């Protein structure tokens, strides 16, 4: 019988659901994106591998519209590390287990749980290098994503809502130290008072540029691209200033 | 002077928005989303990179909201190829230059073009292998989803009016062209008529299953998970009712 075998299997996600912040109106979402493979117990919903491959996409999509409308403004290059080192399936496990994901975890194997604590462990003593990764962990934070949104109408806002806090303070951490893209490092810098020079070509073909300052002089950058010239610029300049 | 170097810039693409059936309101966007490094003419925007990398998060997110909601309810297995194949740079190059975005691609670099030309002429032959593919094709695929969005406020919807269009065909035979996953091959097969044991374990520990018929008897499969035995009961069933 149906209706129970499930009430049955959703016992004890009240305080997840509490821990997250959301109330899932299909509980059946909830369950499924928590049910691995080897939990051959649960018989009335798929694992949640479909979940995670649909959640993918949208951390993607979002920790991606994030990271592009950061007012740091990134350089493209910064850009991808960013994603990649954001976007990670080793991330993503280390986040569920700061977030507990693993108390919920459905599967069948002791084989697997002296990894996934062995791994949980190593992440709170960190908290106030070599340590092996149970892949499901970044699995499940997916496929929840997936859950979350298929449960508010397919909401991207909302699977936000859940989200973001969670990462929120790992993709800060991650900016505020990388390379500062020199010519925002200072547009900031020196607002209205530092100039750039039309660009202008060369005799081994790259493009150049040149910088002028407040009384601070003008400094003169070299590449091949303008966008890189010009911040080749700017780094020659940044440098002075310093 | 700015205003006007800019109409300098996008004369003609007049056409392009025609093909695509969109309307800009900020042609700065258009003209970056194809603005490539090597054209150290436009000194007013960005090149398209940053909305490379954009744009591709949106093409993911919604090919594989796609993927994901196709009523062939694909294995997971079956959408990480599908997935794979579809997003693909490859792939959205030819595309691209099935929608000639070649003719308003800004860049410097006759190098470049005979690879682009030599490119576009292979498509088009080909359409009533071992030929080299101009990466920025795709890549302004991605850019201009990135633009397009980035012009509608934000709008995924709005994208996704525009690019279904050129992508729905591809996805489409694609598909039918794949692993009729067994189950859902036979639900739909015969709907309320095909049904299906509990799951029960084995002896070398793994999951067992069995399907009944309509006076077409009974099938037994086993696999390690209860999703994998149910298709294998259901791949032997399959294949007797032919």
């Amino acid at each position: 019988d149906a209706e129970k075998t499930l009430n049955h299997l959703i016992s004890g996600f009240e305080t997840f659901e509490k821990k997250i912040n959301y109330r899932f109106k299909n509980k059946a979402y909830l369950l499924q994106a928590f049910t691995h493979a080897s939990y051959h117990y649960n018989t009335i919903t798929d694992c949640y591998q479909r979940l995670e491959f649909l959640g993918d996409a949208i951390l993607d999509y979002l920790i991606t519209k994030h990271l592009y409308e950061d007012p740091r403004q990134h350089s493209p290059g910064v850009l991808t590390d960013l994603r990649s080192a954001l976007v990670n399936n080793t991330i993503f496990a280390s986040l569920a287990v700061k977030y507990d994901y693993h108390k919920y975890f459905k599967a069948v194997s002791p084989e697997l749980f002296h990894v996934i604590d062995d791994f949980v462990k190593f992440q709170l003593e960190k908290n106030e290098e070599d340590i092996e990764v149970p892949k499901a962990m970044g699995d499940i934070f997916e496929s929840l994503a997936g859950a979350i949104y298929m449960d508010s109408g397919m909401s991207l806002e909302v699977v936000w809502q859940v989200y973001y806090p969670m990462m929120q303070p790992l993709i800060e951490k991650f900016s505020a130290n990388v390379p500062r893209s020199p010519v925002r490092e200072l547009l900031e810098m020196e607002p209205e008072t530092a100039k750039f020079s039309p660009a202008e070509r060369t005799y081994d073909g790259k493009v150049r540029v040149t910088v002028e300052v407040v009384g601070k002089g003008k400094f003169k950058g070299v590449g091949r691209s303008y966008r890189i010239a010009k911040s080749a610029a700017a780094r020659r300049a940044l440098r002075s200033l310093k």
